[PDB]
């Protein structure tokens, strides 16, 4: 099945996933100096006071740190965005090294790793419904850089170590999101795609340009995670992304001058 190897990865997953080839497909490189201001934008509302995370998930590909979405309890709203969206998971990409990890780009410059914040319209449903629309989802990308340790990162971290394989999950009540936002919300927004499989061309993508810190430590131990089974061989969860994609007949745009 698809995956981030030689043999399975990023350029086979067109043979299952046509959609690959697709008109919008994600990450793109994000070229600052052709991306254009548009003043209609409005301010991000990223209201996660109320969030209710329950459990994180080693799915074989990344980890994923998962909400309540059965009300409207941590949404996205405004920017780009019509209508209101619940985060129901949240997830990174990473590198083997700190010079690769990030999906997107910008001006071709790739972080050390890319959290994803996972919403969906309400207006479908349910997530299941929201993916097959071409506005079902909403995704908030954040760039990490290592240097300085991120503080609200550490919970993360810390239960690794219980989720070390594929298919293991452990509870996760109480985590806050909002401790992994840079100081300014400014970003680009663009339409695109999930960026694994199935490749969906449901997303609008709003992409922070502030970065994250996070210390060389705390990024070590995303890489201690595998993607393997337990019992199975040892395989480092490590350079979990995808390539830019051909921007095709799309413009980014910015929220900022
Ligand atoms: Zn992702």
């Amino acid at each position: 099945h698809w995956g981030y190897g030689k043999h399975n990865g990023p350029e086979h997953w067109h043979k299952d996933f046509p959609i690959a080839k697709g008109e919008r497909q994600s990450p793109v490189d994000i070229d600052t100096h052709t991306a254009k201001y548009d003043p209609s934008l409005k301010p991000l509302s990223v209201s996660y006071d109320q969030a209710t995370s329950l459990r994180i998930l080693n799915n074989g590909h990344a980890f994923n740190v998962e909400f309540d979405d059965s009300q409207d309890k941590a949404v996205l709203k405004g920017g780009p965005l019509d209508g209101t969206y619940r985060l129901i998971q949240f997830h990174f990409h990473w590198g083997s090294l700190d010079g690769q990890g990030s999906e997107h780009t910008v001006d071709k410059k790739k972080y050390a790793a890319e959290l994803h914040l996972v919403h969906w319209n309400t207006k479908y449903g349910d997530f299941g419904k929201a993916v097959q629309q071409p506005d079902g989802l909403a995704v908030l990308g954040i760039f990490l850089k290592v240097g300085s340790a991120k503080p609200g990162l550490q919970k993360v971290v810390d239960v690794l170590d219980s989720i070390k394989t594929k298919g293991k999950s452990a509870d996760f009540t109480n985590f806050d999101p909002r401790g992994l936002l840079p100081e300014s919300l400014d970003y680009w927004t663009y339409p695109g795609s999930l960026t694994t499989p199935p490749l969906l061309e449901c997303v609008t993508w709003i992409v922070l340009k502030e970065p994250i810190s996070v210390s060389s430590e705390q990024v070590l131990k995303f890489r201690k995670l595998n993607f393997n089974g337990e019992g199975e061989p040892e395989e480092l969860m490590v350079d979990n992304w995808r390539p830019a994609q051909p921007l095709k007949n799309r413009q980014i745009k910015a929220s900022f001058k």
